[PDB]
């Protein structure tokens, strides 16, 4: 019986769209639409995806050059700058991707207890919902990856599947002429005079800053390497994951793009919510663009006490739509599909370094053989930490040094790129048309650069945490 | 005839409590011990010092290894972690030093554009003194020290006799009985009812910080390495250095801690300084310390509106003294001495840089001979960037970065120690008794941690100049 091996749609381009998209695409870019408007909004976007353009080339590079076991992202780090380095990234990349587990899971689980609050009754305690749910929801994707990998993929279609009702859902919503609780909650359909009034910012509040915006969206667009992780499961990577990677980041930024300036021409930023705001003929005069169509907010927006609008809620997508309940189910299948990408990734390289003969910091974890094919003791690694993690629960004072570690792994991918194609290494022969050294190395300084610029202490933690290992290594 | 070699009390003991000393003894510690009080700014100063202390124990270590030339402070970094790093920290530490000499002259100029400001006329411009003067005395300041180093010597003993003065010139002051001008600006003799008020802390204005003030005070307990950048022109280094570097450091504390402690047990830190705000009998009650002494500052300290006492007048150390011109003679005694023994150190790295075959890069700095037993081409190269660094004359922004520079020279010097001894690296005997390798490695991440807790951009341009230096001299 030989093993299954995936083409470059299911194997590189669905799983790398699935970890890309996320929450984010739902509650948040919205609201950074308001904030920031269109134009300056779609700089964001293109901003952040420019560094994430640079490491898929570089990536690309990496996978014309040979054939790489699953797990082996790590192995030009480790061939390039020496096997101290390689294996202490690789290390700290497999515990990133553990944790990254765990706040998908925490995620899904808030949005089940919300539901659960909404309907009935809950358990005794309010934030121990979020521990149950994340535990049986973890041991249940844990049950059908360890299952195989063709469960695993057949999932992942599913929720791309869910994915795409969603984004049906809400643009078939956006064309229905308004109803009398969508047009008081602030949403008029496609005008001209919405889209004009919203190109330009309007900051409010603490982070409502172009450096906030930048800091809330730029961690979410990361995620590329989800079809590189297990690129000795594919027919030919050579052809699959250039391919692959680039469409996937092309078409997750046409859709951030659409949804921005669609959901920009549609909803003003202020709304009360109340059924009562019509135009009264002979109120003298009121304030505001929806007086035009009927609606009259001056009270909230002199008072700047309401709760509705682009600006105000959060969840302005939801009802915009057709059907609200699909956007709930496009919401799991972001949340949990990332959550699956980052435990097949995490146990896969753990399977890496614990196969690796230089580096014999962690080969020791292995007892049982679990000669099934998969990866058992990288598996119930991955897990171990997961729940870990999920039992905590509070997990956003770690997530800046995690996302650092995500960082220092692109610097290090970047600049091995680098300093292999202008030392001459012998064995370094990529055919990828589309590189070139100085584009990683551009792409390795700005990793840095936003690494400290994001937040300096956690960018310090990290990168003790990668010294300690390496120093440690050597003594 | 053979060349002059000095002891231990002029060669290393003077000169690094010359160079320790500068213009926050006399123009902001009575201001920091106003801010935070007495027993606080006493943490301040025992923090500071154990950074140094820990830098002197490496460095007296380092000195009981072998002959070193002058100038190869960096010699144990290159031999301890690759030619490629010892050279580049070299030439960063020959550069901060240059650029330390013009912003002590820069430091002197001002002080005798103030003294002349008052007494006469000025030449047309107000900030083209600064620069004039600035130029003259580093030219003067060259001449001496290219005549010999007898002469910097005698020039270094002046200045010591001079600030000692100074001493007791203040000293004196504080026991005099005071008169209507000192009490009316808040001058009181030796009182117990204000060393009692002054112990705890009085926090004003936006650097009113406990980390603004040790912002200010720390980088001027800097400078320890004055006696061990000529320790080629020494009778003995291995006795000389460790001896006279840790008695300079003793003695600068104690200095700092007496003038703090006596300072704050005379001076009230609000007055008014106008001679009618004394008791009037009869003037119904009044608020403040020095009622009881005869003086009524009550609508200064409600309104905030004057400019003596303590906290208000950086001047006050001045008018405490006996006769007011001796301070400015140590003002200038403390200004001259440091940027002379910048500028000598400067020389001797540059030279040691000129004549090292494992650091090719700026050997060719040398056509003339300029055999005279100086080195002149490491003369004039510290000239030519301190004078151009004079005619900005605005360097108060570039101080971070130049004061980083010289933390990382403390965090490498006592990283290469610990990886030294750790490794048992072969011809490292150090006989100093006092050495121990985790102290070194204490004081390695001390020195990045503050280097960072200061300003973390300043810091990533410093880091980033000796990477670019690192890589540029690999490629
Ligand atoms: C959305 N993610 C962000 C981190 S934001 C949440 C935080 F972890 F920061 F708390 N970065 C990456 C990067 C990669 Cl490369 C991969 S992956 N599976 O391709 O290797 C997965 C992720 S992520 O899914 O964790
Ligand atoms: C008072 N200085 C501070 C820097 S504060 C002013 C700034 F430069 F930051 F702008 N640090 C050092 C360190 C050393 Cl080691 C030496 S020296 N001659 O021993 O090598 C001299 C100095 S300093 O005199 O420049
Ligand atoms: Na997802
Ligand atoms: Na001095």
């Amino acid at each position: 019986k030989e093993p299954v091996r995936f083409g470059w749609v299911k194997g590189v381009m669905i799983r790398c769209m699935l970890n890309i998209w996320g929450v984010i695409l739902y509650l948040r870019l919205p609201w950074i639409t308001a904030q920031a408007g269109i134009v300056l909004t779609w700089i964001i976007i293109l901003l952040s995806v420019t560094v994430t353009s640079i490491t898929g080339l570089s990536i690309s590079a990496i996978s014309t050059n040979g054939k790489v076991k699953s797990g082996g992202t790590y192995f030009l780090i480790s061939r390039s700058l020496g096997p101290e380095l390689g294996g202490s990234i690789g290390l700290i990349f497999a515990f990133a991707n553990a944790v990254g587990v765990a706040m998908h899971t925490v995620g899904f689980a808030a949005t089940v207890r919300d539901l659960l609050q909404e309907y009935g009754a809950p358990i005794v305690d309010p934030i121990n919902d979020i521990r149950i749910i994340g535990v049986v929801s973890v041991t249940v994707l844990l049950a059908i990856s360890l299952a195989g990998m063709e469960w695993e993929s057949k999932a992942q279609v599913l929720f791309f599947l869910v994915i795409m009702v969603s984004f049906a859902n809400y643009l078939v919503g956006t064309l229905i002429p308004p109803s009398e609780d969508k047009a008081s909650k602030g949403f008029f359909s496609y005008r001209a005079d919405i889209f004009v009034q919203n190109l330009v910012p309007d900051w409010r509040g603490p982070d409502g800053t172009f450096f906030g915006m930048f800091s809330i969206f730029f961690p979410s667009a990361t995620g590329i390497l989800a079809g590189a992780n297990i690129s000795g499961d594919l027919k030919d990577p050579a052809i699959a994951i250039p391919k692959g990677t680039l469409m996937a980041i092309f078409w997750t930024t046409i859709s951030y793009l659409a949804i921005s300036a669609t959901i920009g021409s549609c909803v003003v930023r202020d709304a009360s919510g109340v059924l009562n705001d019509t135009v009264t003929p002979g109120w003298g005069a009121c304030e505001g663009l929806a007086c035009s169509y009927g609606w009259n907010f001056t009270e909230c927006t002199q008072q700047h006490s309401c709760h509705y609008g682009l600006i105000n809620y959060y969840q302005t997508m939801s009802m915009v739509s057709g059907f609200a309940p699909l956007i709930t189910a496009g919401i799991f299948g972001a949340t949990l599909s990332s959550a699956l990408a980052c435990l097949v990734s995490a146990a896969k390289v753990f399977q890496c370094l614990c196969e690796d003969q230089l580096y014999p910091l962690i080969g020791f974890f292995g007892k049982g053989y679990g000669k099934n094919k998969e990866p058992v003791r990288g598996y119930l690694l991955a897990y171990a930490i997961a729940v870990a993690f999920i039992i905590i629960a509070e997990l956003n004072t770690i997530a800046p040094i995690i996302s650092n570690f995500f960082l220092c792994s692109y610097a290090l991918i970047n600049f091995s790129c680098f300093h292999a194609s202008i030392t001459n290494s012998p064995g370094w022969r990529p055919s990828f048309q589309y590189y070139n050294k100085w584009a990683a190395l551009f792409g390795a300084i700005i990793s840095v650069v936003i690494m400290f610029l994001l937040t300096w202490w956690a960018a310090l933690i990290a990168i003790g945490v990668v010294l300690f290992l390496l120093l440690y290594v050597i003594y």
